[PDB]
């Protein structure tokens, strides 16, 4: 047990209501178990403990019945795991109960369960849902309906206490402290006295933020994108809009959908005609994308190489037709192909990043993230044609492209500290909504630990009684 770990238990150890705010992979649920062990080794009179391990999603509900079962079974005390898959009787049994909460929610609203008396220890995993009509809330609004008429010690376990639509600080605190007033909590406990030990055991890696140039023309696109329209226009014929998108090839497995359901001859030809439809916007959907962030040699290619196979196929009517549309434009495209003037400025930083990167240590381990399946092929072909990277091969080898030792996020429009967990990490973006969005995070960071500093350093009826008033606003407003 580190002792960050121990420092983290302290307040609950003593009694108090405390909730923990620690990174994810701390190992927090370590130091619950902690908790727990301390629980029933310092329990007085005739009265026996119990202990409720909340957790949100099944999955990971799931790896904490079996790691609450792994640890205490074998130290004499019974360990049932409640799941959707007789709450009276398993509650009376066990000495821990691992559960989701819509269930133990149900059981009190179904009138099965009456008192949570029952319980000593109630914890609850990712306790910053206690908000609006989260079940942990409604389990919590029982608890405070219990406490001012006529309780278990709460424990609450969150790598983030967050900070709602605060403005500033003073605006925070007071989303922290409504928080806290939620679940009843007497204390905040941090890392204070153990920040190198916790920051050593996870290695957070820097998040290179680097804002690319997309190039300035893309008729590419244009052309392209009038192609979809054409086919869009066609296919809406057949049965009764922003291109080179996530949304889009969403939209089109949507669809495709759709058309495999609907005189069943009739039905088929539909069906054909729309599939063929769907696959062919797809294709340029695909295009699109890999012109956006690749060379437009790439786009070209991955389409004639798809038409290639049409003309291959069976070749149907509608399938010629398009085909023919498609060679229409296609000198027109041929010609932007060649330009070695319009090439994608975006790849040139990629290159220009991986060039660097293999200088200051060519011994390097790179893992390139694209942003679909097309683009790694794309982007296999050209680090195979560069002058640059002549001297490295990749692999689908010290270099790997993927798709969703040093981890390149190659326009990745989500949250990054999640995509790290699936230490060296660069987010390559020309999109600047990206890019702001890491500097909002980081500030709003920023924001909570300074704000839980300062609600940290108060006295503890002064936080008790924030804490106290802000209840009895809420119940005043539950009559």
């Amino acid at each position: 047990a580190r002792s960050y770990q121990i420092e983290l238990a302290q307040p609950a150890i003593n009694g108090k209501n405390a909730l923990i705010c620690a990174p994810t992979g701390s190992g927090k649920t370590f130091v619950s178990i902690l908790i727990c062990e301390h629980h029933f080794q310092n329990m007085p009179a005739g009265r026996k403990a119990k202990v409720v391990f909340l957790a949100t999603k099944v999955p990971v509900y799931e790896q904490q019945k079996n790691v609450f079962k792994h640890h205490f079974e074998r130290q004499g005390y019974s360990v049932q795991g409640i799941s959707g898959e007789s709450v009276e009787k398993v509650i009376e049994d066990s000495d821990i109960i691992v559960v989701t909460p819509q269930i133990l929610v149900n059981s009190f609203e179904d009138g099965t369960l009456t008192s949570l008396s029952i319980f000593t220890l109630m914890i609850f995993d990712e306790c910053h849902n206690t908000t609006g009509n989260h079940p942990y809330n409604v389990l919590m609004t029982r608890y405070l309906e219990q406490k001012f008429n006529s309780l278990p010690q709460i424990l609450g376990l969150t790598a983030s206490v967050g900070v709602g639509n605060a403005k500033n600080i003073e605006e925070t605190i007071e989303h922290i402290c409504s928080l806290c007033s939620y679940l009843d909590i007497q204390a905040i406990s941090t890392v204070r006295e153990n920040i190198q030990e916790l920051q050593r055991f996870m290695n957070k890696p820097e998040i290179d933020v680097r804002l690319v140039k997309r190039r300035i023309h893309n008729p590419f696109a244009a052309i392209i994108s009038n192609l979809m329209s054409e086919t869009e226009a066609l296919m809406r014929t057949i049965y009764s809009k922003d291109f080179g998108t996530q949304n889009y090839e969403h939209w089109i497995v949507v669809t495709q959908r759709k058309c495999r359901l609907l005189d069943k001859e009739e039905e088929s030809r539909i069906c054909r005609a729309l599939f063929i439809c769907t696959e062919h916007l797809r294709k340029y959907n695909d295009a699109l994308i890999i012109s956006e962030d690749a060379r437009i040699i790439d786009a070209l290619s991955y389409l004639t190489e798809f038409f290639t196979n049409v003309k291959n196929g069976p070749y149907t009517e509608l399938e010629q037709h398009l085909t023919a549309k498609f060679q229409e434009k296609e000198p027109e495209l041929i010609a932007l192909s060649k330009d070695e003037t319009n090439e994608n400025p975006k790849l040139e930083e990629l290159v220009c990043i991986l060039d660097d990167a293999y200088r200051y240590n060519p011994q390097t381990r790179t893992l390139l993230f694209a942003k679909t399946r097309a683009l790694v092929s794309a982007l296999k072909k050209c680090m195979e044609e560069n002058p640059i990277l002549n001297y490295i091969k990749p692999g689908v080898n010290r270099l790997l492209i993927a798709t969703s030792n040093l981890v390149v996020l190659y326009e990745y429009s989500g949250n990054v500290t999640k995509m790290i967990q699936v230490s060296k990490c660069i987010l390559v973006t020309s999109k600047t909504e990206v890019v702001e969005n890491e500097k909002c995070n980081r500030y709003k960071e920023e924001m909570m630990n300074k704000a839980v500093e300062k609600i940290q350093k108060w006295d503890e009826e002064t936080f008790a009684k924030k804490i106290h008033n802000l209840q009895m606003k809420e119940r005043v407003l539950r009559d």
